[PDB]
């Protein structure tokens, strides 16, 4: 039988509560958790209903996430404490959204996330609720959800919701999945049916995770991916004995790690493209660190669950959930992030060093290869941001207004590349004779050598800089816990030509001769030029150009000028916390 037998089998099981119940009692982070999700139970109960309403883009996305937040709310607190104004409220948002005309399937994501919500409640509240709205419930999760879905599979196309490449898959099929389990002793057959065909179809979205659990499409996609990811793992784990290998598909396993391990110290994102923080506390890393035995991950999320509840920050909609998946390992003292990973990716490998991180003025660097010609990307292969003593002392400036003139025409003499954001000048990496990247070019990382006692990695950017050099190659070396020394390998078309060796920073800047003294409250970092002699550091503001730009104030640049004796040569530049680099 390919579910458990009773009520609740959706991700908190009945025989799970007696454990959870100790935790909220014995830890005081769960004790704290419990505590506040209790307190938005609360307020949920004496809420408004939302109307039936499309958004200006023509859907009710918006609204169904707002019932995954509030049914999976209301439900766990009437299970951890039994009061029955919680049960009470979800019962009436249970008779509210089934008594919507529809669940919205022309924009599916809509009827996966709204059946999510309803399953959910459902199965938590199986045994409390009204007859007549068990009834109701499970004829809409079967008209709305299994019906639908056992047509999509059998007529869909690779281009449907249920087939195709991106995350409307995982979405979708995870929604499908949940629905089907919590009616599943009514409807045996057609579950089992979804199990298999989410289990065939989920790796045409998934396979892009292999090797690295890279998502190239970045942090918003990869959270809202993995949040309902994990509730398939979850469900099919609990349910189905893991039947499909999804669990075991390549990069999965260390996809959490990736998010994780990719901010620096202080929590800041390498926010490059369009990339920026919005996904920050999605229990998919309870998942993660439980199934894939990942304390590191577990640790990590409870200090974001901290932050969450002190700061009142924005909730995922499935938030709740970090409750009942609360997992309190932390790593063993000998455990130790490494000195230099790399994850790869087809369109950018993702580079991240660590200096022993129980020594203060340690760095943190992470840098990316990358192709300019994908969507949001900017000319900036071969950039880094670098921390220590919890400041970023490189920067990324992100993304600028989509709304500019031709900020999409991406084409290498294209206008997106006018716009300072978008182009090289304002990423830590090369210009030649002031001049942009070659747009159709990439850089990617062609050797590492990271066990070593200074270890290193070399990207190759030669086709970055195609009408400019025969060869281009950085090199990233961990000279020791403090100190990381960078070297450009240049081979000139132009014996004469000039590499402009530049950087972006919010701190203040002093220059002389070959080298730079960062300050930032009182905290300084330091560079020195050591390749070709002579070679000088100038600094000026960064600064707007066009209209309509966001504005860019607070800004500084670093560059360093530097002809090669007869075009071939090095530049090196050392950059540490300590002002000694020799
Ligand atoms: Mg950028
Ligand atoms: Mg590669």
């Amino acid at each position: 039988q390919r579910f458990l037998s009773n009520h609740p089998r959706l991700l908190f099981t009945g025989a799970e509560e007696a454990a959870v119940k100790q935790l909220i009692q014995n830890n005081r982070l769960a004790g704290e958790l419990a505590e506040f999700l209790k307190a938005k139970a609360d307020t949920l109960v004496i809420t408004p209903q939302k109307p039936y309403l499309k958004d200006k883009y023509g859907n009710i996305l918006w609204t169904s996430r707002s019932y995954v937040n509030r049914l999976g709310t209301l439900a766990l607190a009437y299970r951890l404490y039994g009061e029955r104004k919680y049960l009470d409220a979800a019962n009436e948002a249970l008779l509210w959204v089934c008594n919507y005309p529809d669940w919205d399937p022309p924009h599916y994501l809509d009827t996966a996330e709204m059946a999510t919500a309803v399953a959910i409640a459902y199965d938590w509240l199986y045994d409390a609720l009204p007859t007549s709205t068990k009834d109701l419930v499970k004829k809409c999760l079967y008209e709305r959800a299994i019906v639908r879905v056992l047509r999509e599979y059998e007529k869909g196309s690779l281009g449907s919701w249920a087939k195709r490449e991106t995350n409307w898959n995982v979405v979708c099929n995870t929604g499908m999945v949940l629905a089907a389990l919590g009616i599943a002793e009514d409807y045996p057959k057609e579950a089992a049916v979804i199990l298999d065909n989410a289990a065939k179809y989920m790796p045409n979205c998934l396979k892009h995770f292999a090797p690295d659990g890279v998502c190239y499409e970045g942090p918003a996609y990869w959270g809202y991916t993995t949040s309902y990811l994990t509730l398939y793992l979850k469900a099919v784990a609990d349910n189905d004995n893991g039947k499909g290998g999804i669990a075991q598909l390549p990069g999965l396993e260390r996809t959490a790690l990736y998010q994780k391990r990719t901010l620096t110290p202080s929590g800041r994102l390498f926010n490059f493209g369009n990339a920026g923080a919005d996904a920050q506390n999605s229990p998919a890393f309870f998942l993660f660190s439980r199934m894939y035995n990942q304390p590191e991950v577990a640790e990590w999320y409870r200090e974001k669950l901290k932050l969450t509840m002190q700061d009142n920050l924005l909730l995922h909609q499935l938030f709740f959930l970090s409750l009942p998946w609360f997992d309190n390992a932390s790593p063993k003292k000998v455990e130790k992030i490494p000195a230099l990973e790399i994850y790869h990716n087809t369109i950018n490998d993702i580079i991240v060093f660590n200096g022993n991180r129980n020594k203060k003025g340690s760095l943190f660097l992470i840098a990316k290869g990358g192709e300019p010609r994908q969507a949001h990307q900017h000319l900036d292969g071969g950039t880094f941001i670098v921390e220590s003593n919890g400041v970023c002392w490189t920067e990324d400036l992100g993304a600028d207004d989509y709304a500019l003139p031709g900020f999409w025409d991406g084409r290498p003499d294209g206008q997106r590349w006018k716009y300072f954001r978008n182009n090289n000048f304002s990423h830590n990496t090369l210009s030649i004779d002031h001049k942009i990247q070659y747009a159709n070019g990439e850089a990617f990382v062609c050797e590492e050598h990271t066990d070593a006692k200074q270890p290193s990695v070399k990207l190759d950017m030669t086709t970055l800089y195609k009408d400019q050099a025969s060869s281009v190659f950085r090199t990233f070396k961990l000279l020791n816990d403090y100190t990381i020394e960078i070297m450009d390998e240049v081979d000139l078309l132009s014996p004469q030509s000039i590499v402009s060796w530049i950087a972006s920073t919010k701190a203040q800047v002093e220059v002389k001769e070959n080298r730079v003294r960062l300050t930032h409250e009182g905290k300084h970092f330091y560079m020195e030029i050591i390749a070709p002699a002579g070679a000088t550091f100038k600094t000026y503001p960064a600064k707007n150009t066009y209209k309509g730009e966001y504005p860019i104030e607070g800004y500084n640049m670093l560059e360093a000028e530097c002809g090669l004796e007869g075009g071939k040569g090095k530049v090196v530049v050392r950059m540490s916390s300590k002002r000694n680099m020799r």
